[PDB]
C-alpha cells in the first residue's frame, strides 16, 4: 500500500482544501453584492450601452474606490468558452469576487459552464436565451432582466448580435478560469488572448492586494 | 525485434477485434429496427413533442418489454458534441443498438460526427438542416421526415430553437462515445454531464444484461 | 547545464528557424498577388457562385499555368476550426502562399484564428459578419466586398447559410494548420477530414515542387 500514499494524499488534500476554501467563502466579508450591481446595471439598461458602461464604471469608482481598475488597465478581451464567443471588460477581480462588462457583437451560444461561483448578469442591451438543465424549453431575457447562474448549475446560453450586460461573480474565481480558457486552449489557440486574460486578472489581483496593504 | 512487438500486437488485436465485432453485427439478432422506430415516430409527428414522447415511450414499453428504462432511470442529459449542444433522453442502449429522444431548445449546429453506427432521426418538431460532405448546398427537413446518417458518413447538422426528434442507432455503439463526449472534455468541462451520460448508458446496459439472464 | 540542454537547443533552433524563415519570406518572389485574387473574384461576384468558381479557376489556370491543381485532385473538404464549420476547395498552396474557395452551407461562426499569415477573402455570395478585437460592434460584408485578416489580428467571424468566397493567404502557411485542425482533433474527431486536408496540402506542395523542377 506504499503507492497508495500519493492517492491518499491527493484525496486528503482535496478534502482539506475544499473545507478551507468553502469555509472561507461562506465566512468571508465581501466588497460587492449581486443586488448592488443589479440595481446599478438596471438603472442604465438602455439602447446606448457604451454610455451605460461609462456611467457604471464612474459609479463603481465613486462608491468603491481602490477596487476598480484604472482606465489604463482596461481592455476588451475576447472570451471563447463552451462553444460561444464574447468579450469582457474586467473592472474588478479578486480570488473570491469579480465584476465585469460582458457581451457579444455576434450571434453565439453554447454551454454556460459548471463552476464554483455564483454569477449574476443584468442585461444592458440585446437578448439572452437561457435553457435550464433537464427541461425541453428555454426562456428569453431582455434588457433590465437579471439571470442568476448559481453554483453547480449548467445551462445553455445564447446571445444575439448586440448583447451586452454587467456581470458580478462570487465564489472561487481561479476555478472559473479553467472553463473560461478551455476553448482558447483547444479550439481557437489564441495564445495572445490567453495572455491578455491572465494579464488583466493579475492586474486586478495586484490592485486588490495593493488596496489591502494601505489598510 | 522486441521494440516491434507492441506494433504487431496492436495491429493484430485491431484486426481480430474488427473481424469479431463485424461478424457479431452480421450474426446478432436485433431488438429494434430503423423502420420500426421511424414508423413509431411518424405515427405521432402531428402532435406536441412532449405528448409524442409520452405516447412513444408507452408504445415502446408495450411492444418491447424489459428493454426500455424505467421512469426512475430517465433524465434529460445535456449533449455537447461537434460544436453543437442539445439534450437526450435515453430509452434503450446496448453494445449494438440505442434508442433515445434527442433535440435542442436553442439554435445550434456543428459536426455530425463520423463513427461506426447508422443513425436514423425522425423529426417530431422544429427544423433540421443537413449539409452532406462534398456538396455546396444544404437541405432542411421538417416534422415527419427521417434523416439517415449512414456509417462512415460525415455531415454538418443544424437545429432551430425548438427541435425534437426520435433517434435510433445501430452499429458499434462504444465507438461513438469518443465523439459524443469530446466537447464535454475540452470545451464545456461539464464532468457532471459526463457522469450522467455514463450513468444512463450503464443503466441501459445493466437492464439489457438483466433481461438476457432471465431468458 | 544538462537539464537545460533541451531548452537551450529549442531556443537556438527557434531563433535560427525564425531568422531563416523571415529572410526567406523577405527574399522570395511570390506567385500570386492580393489585388490580383481580389480583382478576379470581384469580377465574377455577380454570378452564381458555382459559375464564379468555374470561371475563376479557368482564369487562374490561364494566367498561372502549372500552379493550380488539376480537377482530378480537387475536392471539397470540411473545415472545423475556431468553433465554426465550413468547407474548402484548395486550388493552390505552398509553404508561403495559398489560394482556395471557402464557404459554408450552414449558419456558423467562431474565432478567426490568430496566425502568421495575411488572408484576403472576397465574398462571392452570402453575408460575412466580422467583429474586430477591442471593439463592441461588428460589420457585415456582402458579395463583392473583401475582408483583410492581417497578421497577428484576431476577429470573430460569422457566416450565413449560403456564404461562399475566394481566399488568398500569404505568410508561413504551416503556422495556420495548427489552427485549422484544432476542432478536428479535439471536437469533431473527423480524422478522415484530417487525412483529406493533409492529402490536398501534400498534393499542392508536390505540384509546386514539380513545377520548380522543370524550371
Ligand atoms: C438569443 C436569441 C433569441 C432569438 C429570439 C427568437 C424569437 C423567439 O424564438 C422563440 O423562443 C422560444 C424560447 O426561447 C423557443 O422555444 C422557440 O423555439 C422560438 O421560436
Ligand atoms: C453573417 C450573418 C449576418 C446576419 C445579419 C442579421 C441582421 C443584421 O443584424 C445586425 O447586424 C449588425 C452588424 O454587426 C449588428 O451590429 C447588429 O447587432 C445586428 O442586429
Ligand atoms: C435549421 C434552421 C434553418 C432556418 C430556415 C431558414 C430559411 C431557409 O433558408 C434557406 O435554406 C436553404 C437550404 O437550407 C439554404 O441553402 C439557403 O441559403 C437559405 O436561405
Ligand atoms: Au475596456
Ligand atoms: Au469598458
Ligand atoms: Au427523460
Ligand atoms: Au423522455
Ligand atoms: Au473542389
Ligand atoms: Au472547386
Amino acid at each position: 500500500l506504499w503507492l497508495g500514499l500519493r492517492a491518499v494524499l491527493v484525496v486528503a488534500g482535496l478534502a482539506v482544501l475544499l473545507q478551507l476554501i468553502r469555509g472561507w467563502l461562506s465566512s468571508k466579508s465581501y466588497v460587492f453584492n449581486r443586488e448592488e450591481i443589479a440595481r446599478l446595471a438596471k438603472e442604465h439598461s438602455g439602447l446606448d450601452y457604451e454610455v451605460a458602461f461609462s456611467k457604471i464604471i464612474v459609479e463603481l469608482r465613486k462608491k468603491h474606490p481602490g477596487h476598480i481598475l484604472q482606465d489604463e488597465d482596461l481592455q476588451w478581451v475576447f472570451v471563447n468558452a463552451g462553444g460561444w464567443m464574447g468579450s469582457m471588460c474586467l473592472l474588478h477581480a479578486s480570488l473570491t469576487e469579480y465584476v465585469l462588462l460582458f457581451g457579444t457583437a455576434v450571434d453565439t451560444g453554447g454551454h454556460s459552464g459548471r463552476y464554483w461561483a455564483e454569477i449574476s448578469d443584468t442585461i444592458l442591451s440585446g437578448t439572452f436565451r437561457q435553457w435550464k438543465e433537464g427541461t425541453t424549453k428555454s426562456e428569453i431575457f431582455y434588457p433590465g432582466d437579471t439571470i442568476v447562474h448559481e453554483v453547480g448549475e449548467a445551462t445553455s446560453v445564447q446571445w444575439s448580435s448586440g448583447t451586452w450586460m454587467v456581470e458580478y461573480g462570487r465564489g472561487f474565481i481561479p476555478s472559473t478560469l479553467a472553463f473560461a480558457l478551455a476553448d482558447t486552449i483547444f479550439s481557437t489557440q489564441d495564445f495572445l488572448t490567453l495572455f491578455y486574460t491572465v494579464k488583466v486578472y493579475s492586474k486586478a489581483l495586484l490592485l486588490e492586494a495593493s488596496t489591502h496593504l494601505s489598510q
